[PDB]
DNA sequence: AAAGGCGCAGTTCGCG
DNA sequence: CGCGAACTGCGC
C-alpha cells in the first residue's frame, strides 16, 4: 500500500522516495529518473532555441532546461501543440518559469506549480492506500501549564498522554498514584520517553486532535529549550511544518500524521469543537473537561492530579477511538482522489475534485488550464442565479409527503453534458440550451466532466450492489465508505464550476446547471398542483413539501405514489423524483425555516433557531418545547405556559450558566473587522490578553447584567462564575427566547408582551 | 456523513 | 426613530 511521496536531492539531482506498507513492512522505494517539467505555447516552433537559451539563479547557481520535446495535446478538446520543457531540478522550475512566460515568442506556458511529489503520483498513475494493508496507530496528546497572559511556549509541558488499540498511558514528572501512569524525572525524560515510546511501537499513523496547530509546535517550543532533537521520522527526522492556507499543518516523514481537527471540522456541524463535545457528538457518551485553571491549581501544589491524570489519559484514549473510526472514509476518499492522505484530509471538495481532474486529465491527454491571476480572477467576480426558493405558506398542516431529485445536479451534468469544453461549440449535430441563460452544450461527444461524472456514477452503483450482495460485515462497510468517497465526489463538481479559484472554472456551465434546475422544480411543482389536486406548501432547490388539505394519511400517500409514476416518464431519465417520507404535521415558519414531525413522533427541525449555534441553548430548548407541544400534539396554549415560566425563571436566576452560552465563529484576522459585535469584542479582549485568535475559531460568550451597547457585557462563558456575575435576564428574555418563540407564535396572534412575566 | 456554490432569516451597531 | 451595512449560519 502507498502511503506517500516525497523528494530529496543527492548531489544536486532529485530523487523520488515513496512510502509504503507491504505486508507488515515499512519499505522505502526510490527513483531518480523522474524528469520535472512543464509546457510552453510557443508562437513559432522555430522559437524553441532561443527559449532553451533563457537561464536562471537557484542559489547563486545557473539553471537551465534540459531539454524540451514538441508534444500533441488536447486543450478543452480542442488540439493544441506545445513544447514540453523538462529540467534537472524541480526546483528549478519557480526560478526560471517566469522569464519563460516572459519571453516575447511565448503565448503561455501551463503545469508549472504542480509539486513534484504529487506530479509523480498523477504522471505514474500511482494511487495511495489501495488495498487491504493493516496499519498500526498511536494517538498522543500533551498538557501544558498556563497562566494568564503568558506567551506561547513559555511554560512546561506537565504531561504527555499515548493511545493505540492495546493501552492508553500518561508519562508525567510529577508522582501520581495511577496504574497507567508513568513518572519521571523532569520535563525533558519525559519528552525524551515519548520519542522512546513512539519509536518503539513505530505506528504508521499519528492522530492528534489539532496537532497541526497546538501539539507539534508547542513540543517544538519546549524542544528546543531543553536541547532535544524532536525525532519521530521514521528516517529520523523532526516534523516538518508546511503551510496550508493561512493555517499550519505538519508533516511526520514516513508517517501519516493523521490530525483529527480539520476533518471533523468539515464532517460535522457543532457548536463548539472541543474534543468533549465530539466525543459526546459521535459516541454518544460523555468526557469530562478539565480547565487548564485547574490543571495549574493542581501542579503547583500536587493536589487533585489524579484528575489531571485521567483527564490526559481519556484525551489520547478518546482520540485514537476518534481516529479509528474516522481514518477509514479518509482513506477511501484517498484512494479516489489519487492523493495522499495526509493531503485530502486537510482539502476542502474543491481541492479534492481538481486532484481528481488533474489525474483524470494526465490519463486523457488533456492539457490543464492555469489556476487563475490576480487579473483574470477580477474577472470572476460576478455571481448568478442558484436554487429555485418558494415563498411557504405559513402555519401548521396535516398529512404532509416530502418529494425529491436525489443527485439534481450531477444528474444535469451528465444529461445535458454541462461542460467549458461542450460549452459553445461551433458546427455540431445536436445541442441542449440552457433555459433562461440560453448556453449551448454540444451532444455530439461526451464532455470532459460529465464523461468522468458518469463513470463515478456507474462505479458507484457497482459497489452499492455488492455492498448489498456481501454477507462480509468488514467489506461491506468497506464498500459503504467506498460509495459514499464517490457521492461526495459527485456532488462536489457543481461548486467548483462557480469556484473563481479553480482551473475547471466555467460560470456558464454552473449557470446552466441551476437554470435547469430551477426549471425541473418548477415544473415538478406546476404539474402537482395543476395535475393532481396537491397543495405545495414549500419547496427549495431539488424538493418540496405537499399534502391536500381534507385528505387522511393513507389517501396523501397513495396519491403521492401515483403523481410519481405520472411525472417520472415526463423528467429526464437520470432525474427521478422519489417519495422521501409521511409527516403527521409539519410548521412553516419562513423559507428556510420549518419543521415536521412523522409517525413515529421524531420530529426534524430545518433553520430555525433549534439548529443554530449563535443562539443561546435556553432559547433553542424552548423554541423545541413550543414546537413540541404543537407538532405532537395540537396544543398551542400549552407552548405559552411553556414560555410563562421560561421567561418566568430567567428573570428570577435560576437558570444555570450552560444555557446561556452563544457561540459565535471568527471568519478573519480581527483587525480586518469593520464593524465589531459581541463576539468580535470578546474575541478582541481576549487576544489581548495573548490568547491566539485565527479565523475559524469559535467565540463562547454569555451577557451579563448591565445595558448599553452588548459587546460590553459579554465575557467567555468559561469566565463566568455566579459567585461574581449575575447574567443579563433581560437579554435572554428579550433578545433570545422571546424572539425565538415568537416566530412561532406570532403565527398564532401572540405579541412579545402577553408572553412575558413582566411588564 | 456536500457545499471555496447561491438563497435566505436574522442580530448588532452606528448612522442621519 | 428608522434604516442599512456588517456579519453569521443555516438549507439546499
Ligand atoms: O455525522 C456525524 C458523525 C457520524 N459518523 C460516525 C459515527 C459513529 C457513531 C457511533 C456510535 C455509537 N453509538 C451511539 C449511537 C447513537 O445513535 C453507540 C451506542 C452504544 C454502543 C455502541 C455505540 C457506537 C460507538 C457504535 C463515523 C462512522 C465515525 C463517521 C465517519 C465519517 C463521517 C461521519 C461519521
Ligand atoms: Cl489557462
Amino acid at each position: 500500500m502507498i502511503l506517500d511521496t516525497d523528494y530529496i536531492t543527492e548531489n544536486g539531482k532529485p530523487v523520488i522516495r515513496v512510502f509504503k506498507k507491504e505486508n507488515g513492512e515499512f519499505k522505502i522505494e526510490y527513483d531518480r529518473t523522474f524528469e520535472p517539467y512543464f509546457y510552453a505555447l510557443l508562437k513559432d516552433d522555430s522559437a524553441i532555441e532561443d527559449v532553451k537559451k533563457v537561464t536562471a539563479k537557484r542559489h547563486g547557481t545557473v539553471v537551465k532546461v534540459k531539454r524540451a520535446e514538441k508534444v500533441q495535446k488536447k486543450f478543452l478538446g480542442r488540439p493544441i501543440e506545445v513544447w514540453k520543457l523538462y529540467f534537472n531540478h524541480p526546483q528549478d522550475v519557480p526560478a526560471i518559469r517566469d522569464r519563460i512566460r516572459a519571453h516575447p515568442a511565448v503565448v503561455d506556458i501551463y503545469e508549472y506549480d504542480i509539486p513534484f511529489a504529487k506530479r509523480y503520483l498523477i504522471d505514474k498513475g500511482l494511487i495511495p492506500m489501495e488495498g487491504d494493508e493493516e496499519l498500526t496507530m498511536l494517538a498522543f496528546a500533551i498538557a501544558t501549564l498556563y497562566h494568564e497572559g503568558e506567551e506561547f511556549g513559555t511554560g512546561p509541558i506537565l504531561m504527555i498522554s499515548y493511545a493505540d488499540g492495546s493501552e492508553a498511558r500518561v508519562i508525567t514528572w510529577k508522582k501520581i498514584d495511577l496504574p497507567y501512569v508513568d513518572v519521571v524525572s523532569t520535563e525533558k525524560e519525559m519528552i525524551k520517553r515519548f520519542l522512546r515510546v513512539v519509536r518503539e511501537k513505530d505506528p504508521d499513523v499519528l492522530i492528534t486532535y489539532n496537532g497541526d496547530n497546538f501539539d507539534f509546535a508547542y513540543l517544538k517550543k519546549r524542544c528546543e529549550e531543553l536541547g532535544i532533537k524532536f525525532t519521530l521520522g521514521r528516517d529520523g527526522s523532526e516534523p516538518k511544518i508546511q503551510r496550508m492556507g493561512d493555517r499550519f499543518a505538519v508533516e511526520v516523514k514516513g508517517r501519516i500524521h493523521f490530525d483529527l481537527y480539520p476533518v471533523i471540522r468539515r464532517t460535522i456541524n457543532l457548536p463548539t469543537y472541543t474534543l468533549e463535545a465530539v466525543y459526546e457528538a459521535v459516541f454518544g457518551k460523555p468526557k469530562e473537561k478539565v480547565y487548564a485553571e485547574e490543571i495549574a491549581q493542581a501542579w503547583e501544589s500536587g493536589e487533585g492530579l489524579e484528575r489531571v491524570a485521567r483527564y490526559s489519559m481519556e484525551d489520547a484514549k478518546v482520540t485514537y477511538e476518534l481516529g479509528r473510526e474516522f481514518f477509514p472514509m479518509e482513506a477511501q476518499l484517498s484512494r479516489l482522489i489519487g492523493q495522499s492522505l495526509w493531503d485530502v484530509s486537510r482539502s476542502s471538495t474543491g481541492n479534492l475534485v481538481e486532484w481528481f481532474l488533474l489525474r483524470k486529465a494526465y490519463k486523457r491527454n488533456e492539457l490543464a488550464p492555469n489556476k487563475p491571476d490576480e487579473r483574470e480572477l477580477a474577472r470572476r467576480r460576478g455571481g448568478y442565479a442558484g436554487g429555485y426558493v418558494k415563498e411557504p405558506e405559513r402555519g401548521l398542516w396535516d398529512n404532509i409527503v416530502y418529494l425529491d431529485f436525489r443527485s439534481l445536479y450531477p444528474s444535469i451534468i451528465i444529461t445535458h453534458n454541462v461542460s467549458p469544453d461542450t460549452l459553445n461549440r461551433e458546427g455540431c449535430k445536436e445541442y441542449d440550451v440552457a433555459p433562461e441563460v440560453g448556453h449551448k452544450f454540444c451532444k455530439d461527444f461526451p464532455g470532459f466532466i460529465p464523461s468522468l461524472l458518469g463513470d463515478l456514477l456507474e462505479e458507484r452503483q457497482k459497489i452499492k450492489r455488492k455492498m448489498k450482495a456481501t454477507v462480509d460485515p468488514l467489506e461491506k462497510k468497506l464498500l459503504d465508505y467506498r460509495q459514499r468517497a464517490i457521492k461526495i465526489l459527485a456532488n462536489s463538481f457543481y461548486g467548483y464550476y462557480g469556484y473563481a479559484k479553480a482551473r475547471w472554472y466555467c460560470k456558464e456551465c454552473a449557470e446552466s446547471v441551476t437554470a435547469w434546475g430551477r426549471e425541473y422544480i418548477e415544473m415538478v411543482i406546476r404539474e402537482l398542483e395543476e395535475k393532481f389536486g396537491f397543495k405545495v406548501l414549500y419547496a427549495d432547490t431539488d424538493g418540496l413539501h405537499a399534502t391536500i388539505p381534507g385528505a387522511d394519511a393513507e389517501t396523501v400517500k397513495k396519491k403521492a405514489k401515483e403523481f410519481l409514476k405520472y411525472i417520472n416518464p415526463k423528467l429526464p431519465g437520470l432525474l427521478e423524483l422519489e417519495y422521501e417520507g409521511f409527516y403527521v404535521r409539519g410548521f412553516f415558519v419562513t423559507k428556510k425555516k420549518y419543521a415536521v414531525i412523522d409517525e413515529e413522533g421524531k420530529i426534524t427541525t430545518r433553520g430555525l433557531e433549534i439548529v443554530r449555534r449563535d443562539w443561546s441553548e435556553i432559547a433553542k430548548e424552548t423554541q423545541a418545547r413550543v414546537l413540541e407541544a404543537i407538532l405532537k400534539h395540537g396544543d398551542v396554549e400549552e407552548a405559552v405556559r411553556i414560555v410563562k415560566e421560561v421567561t418566568e425563571k430567567l428573570s428570577k436566576y435560576e437558570v444555570p450558566p450552560e444555557k446561556l452560552v452563544i457561540h459565535e465563529q471568527i471568519t478573519r484576522d480581527l483587525r480586518d473587522y469593520k464593524a465589531t459585535g459581541p463576539h468580535v469584542a470578546v474575541a478582541k479582549r481576549l487576544a489581548a490578553r495573548g490568547v491566539k485568535i485565527r479565523p475559524g475559531t469559535v467565540i463562547s460568550y454569555i451577557v451579563l447584567k448591565g445595558s448599553g451597547r452588548i459587546g460590553d457585557r459579554a465575557i467567555p462563558a468559561d469566565e463566568f462564575d455566579p459567585t461574581k456575575h449575575r447574567y443579563d435576564a433581560e437579554y435572554y428574555i428579550e433578545n433570545q427566547v422571546l424572539p425565538a418563540v415568537e416566530r412561532i407564535l406570532k403565527a398564532f396572534g401572540y405579541r412579545k408582551e402577553d408572553l412575558r412575566y413582566q411588564k
